[PDB]
């Protein structure tokens, strides 16, 4: 089966960066893919990063397509995101999720990013 949790908590200014993660362990998280984030403080949902597929397809968040990254820990029991861009004004909640058919309908617990300031 699949084993996990969205955790991690750190802070973001405007020109921060987070460290935040997926638990994971049996399935691991690049093994199977993961994908992950998506939620906030009534600022609707914000993804950070995900990995489909072999790793092929990666995720960050709407607007840092090359300002964010997907870190992950095999033998870790989870992966990490360094999230930076946020801006002192958007606070925001995150909740994993993996996606490759077969392993897509878990990660649910709330986690999130608050800009440091």
């Amino acid at each position: 089966e699949v084993q996990l949790v969205e955790s991690g908590g750190g802070l973001v200014q405007p020109g921060g960066s987070l460290r935040l993660s997926c638990a994971a362990s049996g399935f691991t998280f690049s093994s199977y893919a993961m994908s992950w984030v998506r939620q906030a403080p009534g600022k609707e949902r914000e993804i950070v990063s995900a990995v489909s597929g072999s790793g092929g397809s990666t995720y960050y968040a709407d607007s840092v397509k090359g300002r964010f990254t997907i870190s992950r820990d095999n033998s870790k029991n989870t992966l990490y995101l360094q999230m930076n861009s946020l801006r002192a004004e958007d606070t925001a909640v995150y909740y994993c999720a993996r996606l490759k058919k077969y392993a897509f309908d878990y990660w649910g617990q709330g986690t999130l990013v608050t800009v440091s300031s």
